[PDB]
């Protein structure tokens, strides 16, 4: 479950990337519902992700971003995790800011 998402839809997310290596993060996002949250909608999910509350995603955030959907859900691989990384770190912080993580999932 995720506060604004439907459970069923969060569900089946984690279902699908239930392999190791076969989580695609912007096929994440379509399945769970979020890519079609307003703006307003997804920095409220980014300050949920953001753990530690530093104001950015690192990367152990990110290697552990299937636990804000279910505690109990597998970590992201090494693998999963840097490509998660190299695809939303558009200004080479080694890290995912707000704007950055909504326009990973707003196209
Ligand atoms: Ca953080
Ligand atoms: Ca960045
Ligand atoms: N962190």
């Amino acid at each position: 479950s995720f506060a604004g998402l439907k459970d069923a839809d969060v569900a089946a997310a984690l279902a699908a990337c239930s392999a190791a290596d076969s989580f695609k993060h912007k096929e994440f996002f379509a399945k769970v519902g979020l890519a079609s949250k307003s703006l307003d909608d997804v920095k409220k999910a980014f300050y949920v992700i953001d753990q530690d509350k530093s104001g950015f995603i690192e990367e152990d955030e990110l290697k552990l971003f299937l636990q804000n959907f279910s505690p109990s859900a597998r970590a992201l691989t090494d693998a999963e995790t840097k490509a998660f990384l190299a695809d939303g770190d558009k200004d080479g912080d080694g890290m995912i800011g707000v704007d950055e993580f909504a326009a990973m999932i707003k196209a």
